């Protein structure tokens, strides 16, 4: 992704998401839309920036549900012109598969989430988090969402997915998570407020970049 | 609820979820929606739901992001008018405690998954869905979901949450689970193919009442 850097936009108002978008795009290439921003403003604003921005969109819908639904969520996603879909591990492999199959019908890519990057991932999904990097080996994942905030994890991650597979990161910035220690070993990172609450968000994504190209 | 049976509204279809929901709505209270629906047509189907039937909503978000996000999410589904979501307690005590802080601001509730009823939920979650329901009753949680798929897994379930907390249960029909069974350690079961995906929806609520009458 351009620069290395996706812009989280969970910001929960049209006119907001749209300036502040609209001021970063020169500094990257994908954006990221949650359920903050589709629930406030509906699935139509995936495709409305994809249009006015002409950049990359992957839904991070954390999808977490049996393989019948996620498979419906998946569906609905792709049809909305989401590039990608950000999937859990954690209720294990009939689920993820389901996700697969309508990605592999309609074009399109999942990211698999192992662990999460704040405190309470420690409690119940850090313990199975190798666990499920390798259950998506084995199902032929090939993209990968791991914690800024514990970079050994993240090792730990690329080392168990190797060197192909394509790996995101967020928890930079407001978790606590630093640009360059992140991108030793994850391809991309993912920023959210350190952009989209600073004073001037240009700037911002610009001060990353330039720490970025320094590494 | 009326009758222990709330419907699981996962048509993806706004004239197909009105009908099929009007139809059955002499023997339920409570019907539960989530992306699939909701995705599809907009979260103001809530709202129209809500004052169409008269029922009362529960949103299935299967809530799993970190807690700033899952803060984001439940402020937008008790804006747009459900009367509780069901956020995951894999993610841990933060995540479960963030929307927990949201309900308690505006006057809503919040179910705590714990173990899920498909397959592949044996991987990871079942192994961790006992101190999952601990968790739970340990941040103060009075409304838990558990599987009918393995009801001496409800039953455990029920063993440490109590008699006092509320206790709903998907599975039934389609996945394998039978509503007698479902309702000696559930106090209400979720059914949705099993009703949405037959010839004469009202019939098949009908005789699901009929079975859970006898009881
Ligand atoms: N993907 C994802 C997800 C999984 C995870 O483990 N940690 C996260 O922060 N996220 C999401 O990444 C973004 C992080 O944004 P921020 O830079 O902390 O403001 C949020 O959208 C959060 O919901
Ligand atoms: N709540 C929930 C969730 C958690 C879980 O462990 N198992 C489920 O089936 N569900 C949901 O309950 C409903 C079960 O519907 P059905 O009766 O299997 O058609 C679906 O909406 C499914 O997504």
């Amino acid at each position: 992704v351009m620069n290395r850097l996706i812009l989280a936009m969970d910001l929960m108002n049209r006119d907001d998401a749209l300036r502040v978008t609209g001021e970063v795009r020169e500094y990257i290439d994908t954006v990221k839309i949650g359920y903050p921003l589709v629930l406030s403003e509906g699935m139509d604003i995936i495709a409305e920036f994809r249009k006015r921005f002409g950049c990359r969109i992957i839904a991070d819908f954390a999808v977490a549900d049996i393989p019948e639904t996620n498979e419906k969520i998946c569906r609905a996603t792709f049809k909305a012109g989401a590039d990608a879909i950000i999937v859990h591990g954690f209720p294990g492999a009939d689920s993820v598969r389901a996700c697969l199959n309508v990605a592999e019908e309609m074009g399109r890519e999942v990211f698999l989430l192992t662990e999460m990057s704040h405190p309470g991932a420690e409690m119940f999904i850090q313990g199975a988090a190798d666990e499920i990097a390798r259950m998506g080996v084995d199902l032929g994942v090939k993209n990968y969402v791991g914690p800024s905030t514990r970079p050994e994890r993240l090792s730990r991650l690329r080392e168990i997915i190797g060197q192909d597979s394509f790996l995101i990161s967020p928890g930079v910035g407001a978790q606590g998570g630093d640009p360059g220690e992140t991108l030793r070993f994850a391809d991309a990172i993912i920023v959210g407020r350190s952009i989209y609450l600073a004073d001037n968000p240009a700037a911002a994504a610009a001060g990353i970049i330039e720490s970025i190209k320094d590494l």
